[PDB]
């Protein structure tokens, strides 16, 4: 019941692309960038889970 | 020419799944977890880029 603190370094090209995706889909979502990657990793881990 | 510092919080269930994927594919890779998500976001941003 406690969120974990993730620390990762990436190229500034990745951050700009992340904001670009939301800007095309809106620009004022509730969650933040942390949620965008969190849901992305969940879908990949599950897909490889089946096989 | 300077890596960016990413700060994101996720459920401890995501970290365990990340290490599980590499353990099944090996267990001693060069890069670290930061590279696993970096390449994941690059593939998604490009796919939506075409359309």
């Amino acid at each position: 019941m406690n969120t974990v603190r993730w620390n990762i370094a990436v190229s500034p090209d990745v951050d700009q692309s992340v904001r670009m995706f939301i800007a095309a889909q809106g620009g004022g979502r509730k969650g933040d960038l942390s949620r965008f990657i969190e849901d992305a990793v969940r879908a990949y881990l599950f897909e490889r889970a089946v096989e």
